[PDB]
């Protein structure tokens, strides 16, 4: 391999790479702007050791005393239905509300799994609110305590706009202790000094400072039955999410997945890339027709098309190739269907007729031939009707309107096309036509599908295959040439079709 | 090797890979959803050392005192007959029952092996129950103690639905101590502090907490004749089984075993893959007939079949190959039986007869020939009867009904087929037929099995072998060609049969 | 590869390398001369340990006491609108001013983000000043305190020229402590001694010394409720930016990016470099025309041009190549447009006419031919009008004024150029002209674009291609030669055009 090839492949697939990288970067930006910020508060205490004090601070007694003091077993969560509602509310500048609950007691269903009872509180005004646990609706008022339906609740100082909802959960004490212990860290920072740094992370910058102050005070009171140097304060810059590293990771991930996909697609290509691939085997490529981005003939609708220019190049190439041929019959065929045989044949006939030579076009695709549709037709009396014997040699020839050449349609689809094409009346037709016309072009089905082309090619002076640019492979074209030679038909060469411009070439 | 080949092999064997991986993932999911959950309880004590205390806690004195206190020597197990009954009961939400037994004394058979006596208790109601040890049925009532048949039992507070069964075992004290010590761990967690973490795992989240509390209290009482900071609590999330890692391991195991099986099958393939394998040796492959997924002729029942199209391709190839041959006799043969010789020969005769040429078909498989069954027959007067001399040249020829060609059946199976085929009357028959027909096709047995084909091939102008797609190998076909040439028979080429579409090609 | 090639490439691209390196060095010099200088002050104290004292010095209590003492929470910044205004002011020798503020209290909006209120103070004279916070204009006087609009301010000892502006921010206490702690360092320097080195970096050489003295005094007073050996002094040489290393890094970065760009451009070149590239394939290069840096003929305006000398070399080469040719017709063509076909053909005709031979020039570029513009024209009756039949063979020939040869213009642009060129009247014209002139030169469109050149080349005795020096590639020229040979036209050789002098050759 070489650098030029890889750079060309990257240039060709630029749209895919850009789209994938942009999608990944957009997802990264959305996550980094919608993820909830996490603040960190710190405190510094002095040990008058410090190896067992790390375990004493994280023991369930200290944390449990803190949780009992601060009522951390009442989980209040602002209610947003979607997974991005909270982030959108924060971005729009909306101020989150809060409720001070000093007493909560749910009926404690305590089944096998749901060990955490929860209710939903809807704020109707600054004073009253509605409560629903499992569809049971109740009404409560700030101030006076509520003892109804096995539910006890005391709510103070609602701070939210009316219509807001809050999920109130009474999680078990061990769950609260585990959650507190997950986000709480103790370090020595000197490995020998009495200095201990206590760290607590959480999404509420004031609550975490209060929690760490309570932890420190409880530990201090417990020890004297240690010195608090730095009481806990919260860093106003969140520690998570780290937006810049997230976005950089997203961009690099997009680039690497795009490069992997591009390499995978490049290594899985088998189609023909250039005429030199065919010419390595020993197949003369007589032309390369580009894609015409422009039920009518292109050589007639848009005579100045680039594809028609390539076809004129093919015409002047054939005027020299088709010399010293046994007759004036040219047979266009191919390996696979929808390669361009009818396009090539019809347009070539048009470009050769505009130069003043009489041209006959025969649609010998007795199976899926649509030439009569493209030329303007009387569908009666096609090639089939002549071959089966129910027509004459003069009632099957029609004239293209915007063309300048005659044509013979397929006719009705027969049940035995390959056996009709073997009748000697076909050779009689070709011998008769080879005296009233200057050129005869025959369109045929593929050869890798059926055998009609190989029957027709016996009476053809020149035979050319059509290879589609990306679809067909060199193996298919070689197999087709060999199958034609096995049946006694000499293929003059190939015609690459549907070519497009690639920066890797 | 190259990446395209391996990707193609993976695409071809996709069904096998998917099935194996799905089976493994289903087994992993069943195990991860039916395995009994194992909870873990923890405690934290303070050592006022700690290297000998780990051995003192795990000594048999502390554990034995705990087991005597909590009666851990009475093993009560809920009875489910299958190995998945307990998991199903847990999944369906069924609440396990329990019995508080404060005194159990079994007769203690104490033979060589069964040192653990056991009984089965069936719950009939909230009060009474039935007991069976070795077929001896007894009835007991909660409350009043039972002393019968050398069995002492005191049962309190049955909690289960009627009809439940419980296995009650009186395991030896050392066995109970060993079981307790297997699931009990002590750690320092600081390597220098007085802090010891005690861990106990078990399937009953309350019993393990009680057991660890008893262990801690016994150690504390023993030492003062240490401080308990964190009394034991149980983590409600089970530590085993870890479902996600189990499922990931199952999926990866399925993928690796599937890839290994695929590679093993690929490396053990010897059959013909493409016509190019035969053409490397120098054997002209004249056709490749695909599998016809559609006692009748295919070229007649379904004339538009893909296989009949391939046979028409072979027909037009033969019309050119069979020129400049010494006569109009074609001999289809093969290497191994059930390769397609009769299929190819009969269908080829049909496709050549539909074009208006007189065709004779001869079934020279005098050993296992079934052509007369496929054509509609009068089984008398076949080839055998003519060769042995008990028939004429005109009483053996019959006509295929839906065909269009004549045929000669094998006749009765003779005892000496290879010696009948050497009679000059066979050559007389062929010389006579070569003047009344346009083509003669002869079907023969394989050549690697018997020698009839090599006797017949002396009088055949053209001879073609049939190679089955996956079954035969290049070695078999080369051996067959060489064995034909050794006997003076020139094989024109080969016919690949039963071809299917493979993404690795 | 070899050293000579790389040295030549470096010599050829010297201007690009010099420009890039100079730009990078200029940017580095601008940064190193405009970046604000950062001074460093040091102190040395003695510890009578020293592992916890590093944490005690950086604790928020000591730094907070210092900040409360020195009022470091009032941030005063000199106002320069651009990002280089301060550096320019320092370079021009301007003395920065300062204000001593002993009391500041802003309304403290304290919204979600802007936690730091700020005002702008404009100095009108040595006594009074103007204040604007959010468009609210106020006037204040040094001395008397200001308590207006929720803003309290006390300003003493303004030292600046009138018209200067100062941003006054009241940043939060924790922000001030964090900023102080970011630039403050403590080290032991012996790892065992009581000697501690305290370091403080800042842009004001006196303020940092005062700050470090206050830090040391506060720590000393705190400890005795330690010895100060070296009170803080400021190194007058700034520690940042380090100009020399910055400039060296800039120069080396410029050199490496220039070398990378040069290597990238060299590896992405595909055009023809020397005639030997064409002669490897087997194409005879008959000349190499250099660029003429000098609507007129070069061989006439500047007959002593270097390009005209190369064309005379081509003329004497052709006088030997064009012997034993079937006629006296020469056809200049090419692969891509704007290669030099009309330049080469017209100048060659001029140089061959100055030697006394009758020369005919034909502009057979019926699509974009501008020869009549370059020769002085009567645009009527060109080649088109003759071919279409509406003109005679004598009304189309005109005479070049400063030339010496006749010419035929294209005429009006036709709709069917390629089909006009196929008329036998073109061959009649050439046969008639081949008897009244000594040489006929025909200019043609490219061959990779259209097919006109291949139609004309049938009647041309000699055909030469023109390859542009850097534009065309060897692949294009080979494709053109092969496409000419496919149509029955033998190309004698090639002509390299637009050559320039490269030190890598
Ligand atoms: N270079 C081309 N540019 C534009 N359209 C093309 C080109 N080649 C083929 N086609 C069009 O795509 C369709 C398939 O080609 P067609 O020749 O009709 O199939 P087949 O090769 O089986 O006879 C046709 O409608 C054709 O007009
Ligand atoms: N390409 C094929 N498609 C469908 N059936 C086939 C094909 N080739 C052979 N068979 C069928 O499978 C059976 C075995 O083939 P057969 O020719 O009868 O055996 P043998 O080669 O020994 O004479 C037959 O019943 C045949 O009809
Ligand atoms: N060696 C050259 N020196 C100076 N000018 C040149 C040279 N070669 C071509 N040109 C000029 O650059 C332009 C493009 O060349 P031209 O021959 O007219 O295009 P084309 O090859 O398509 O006919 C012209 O104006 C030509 O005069
Ligand atoms: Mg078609
Ligand atoms: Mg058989
Ligand atoms: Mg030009």
């Amino acid at each position: 391999i070489d650098l030029g090839r890889v750079i060309g492949e990257l240039i060709d697939h630029r749209k895919l790479i850009i789209s994938i990288t942009s999608v990944f970067t957009l997802f990264a930006i959305l996550y980094a702007l919608l993820a909830t910020p996490i603040y960190e508060t710190d405190a510094l205490i002095q040990i008058e050791q410090s190896a067992p004090e790390t375990a004493l601070l994280q023991s369930r007694m200290i944390l449990g005393k803190t949780i009992d003091d601060l009522n951390l077993q009442i989980q209040i969560e602002q209610k947003y239905f979607p997974v991005i509602g909270r982030g959108l509310a924060r971005l729009m500048g909306e101020k989150p509300g809060n409720i001070d609950i000093t007493r909560l007691y749910l009926p404690d269903s305590d089944d096998i799994s749901n060990n955490t009872p929860s209710i939903i509180l809807t704020v109707k005004d600054k004073e009253n609110y509605s409560i629903n646990s499992d569809g049971i609706q109740l009404n409560g008022v700030v101030g006076t305590l509520l003892n109804e339906k096995g539910i006890s609740l005391l709510v103070n100082e609602i701070d939210a706009k009316p219509g807001d909802q809050f999920v109130i959960t009474q999680l078990p004490r061990l769950k609260a202790i585990s959650d507190l212990l997950k986000s709480f860290s103790v370090a020595d920072l000197g490995k020998d000094t009495g200095m201990l740094t206590l760290t607590l992370t959480g999404d509420n910058p004031k609550r975490i400072s209060h929690i760490l102050d309570s932890i420190s005070q409880n530990y201090l009171a417990q020890n004297i039955a240690v010195r608090i140097i730095d009481n806990a304060v919260t860093d106003p810059n969140p520690v998570r999410p780290k937006k810049t590293i997230i976005i950089v990771i997203g961009v690099v991930l997009g680039l690497i997945v795009s490069v992997v996909l591009v390499l995978f697609q490049v290594f899985l290509r088998r189609g023909i890339e250039s005429p030199e691939q065919l010419e390595e085997i020993g197949i003369n490529v007589y032309a390369s027709i580009p894609i015409s981005e422009w039920d009518t003939l292109l050589a007639v609708g848009n005579p100045a098309d680039l594809a028609v220019e390539a076809i004129r190049g093919l015409r002047t190439s054939l005027h020299f190739a088709m010399m010293e041929a046994k007759n004036n019959v040219l047979m266009i065929s191919g390996a696979s269907p929808s390669a361009g045989m009818t396009f090539i044949s019809s347009n070539l006939a048009a470009t050769i007729a505009i130069t003043g030579k009489k041209v006959l076009f025969i649609d010998a695709d007795l199976r899926k031939g649509y030439a009569h549709k493209m030329f303007g037709h009387k569908n009666d009396k096609g090639l089939s009707e002549f071959l089966s014997g129910q027509a004459a040699a003069e009632m099957i020839i029609d004239k293209v309107e915007g063309g300048g050449f005659d044509y013979i349609g397929r006719g009705q689809i027969p049940p035995n096309p390959a056996e009709l094409l073997m009748h000697p009346r076909f050779e009689q037709l070709l011998n008769w036509a080879s005296q009233n016309y200057d050129l005869i072009i025959i369109d045929t089905p593929p050869i890798l599908a059926v055998t009609d082309a190989a029957i027709i090619g016996r009476y053809a002076g020149t035979c050319l295959l059509v290879a589609r640019f990306e679809k067909n492979t060199v193996k298919e074209i070689d197999v087709s040439m060999k199958r034609f030679e096995q049946s006694g038909v000499v293929v003059k060469g190939c015609i690459l079709n549907g070519v497009v411009k690639k920066a890797s070439s």
